[PDB]
């Protein structure tokens, strides 16, 4: 029972697939058993600088390094506030409202820099 198009985490969900869509293994269906694993932030990040990891090398199998990976190149290189952690997302049926927000910030970030944008931030500087 399910017609058209509806929903709020949309928007992003698409964003993720639509990125994630370059690699087969890769698929954001949901925002619970998508995430669990780790290659998916593993695939966000690869496809933007596919220097700093090795999709090729990563495994799916390990979930808990894919994970802190993930989240550590991202809060180093791109300079995130780790807002998860590699062992609470890690589980059966994760709190998809406790990803969606740290998901969020790769897009939002990333959108920043040179991209479409209508009544955004002047994008602030220092140092």
């Amino acid at each position: 029972g399910s017609s058209g198009s509806s929903g709020a985490k949309d928007a992003l969900l698409l964003w993720c697939q639509m990125k994630t869509a370059g690699y087969p293994n890769v698929n954001v269906h949901n925002f619970t058993t998508s995430w669990r694993d780790g290659l998916a932030f593993n695939a966000i990040v690869h496809k933007h600088r596919p220097d700093l990891l090795d999709f090729e090398s990563l495994k799916k199998c390990n979930a808990h390094y894919n994970l802190q990976n993930a989240f550590n190149l991202a809060e180093k290189e791109l300079g995130l506030t780790k807002l998860l952690d590699p062992e609470d997302v890690n589980v059966d049926q994760p709190d998809e409202k406790s990803i969606i927000t740290y998901v969020a910030t790769y897009y939002h970030y990333f959108s920043k820099m040179k991209a479409l944008a209508v009544e955004g931030k002047s994008g602030p500087s220092s140092g």
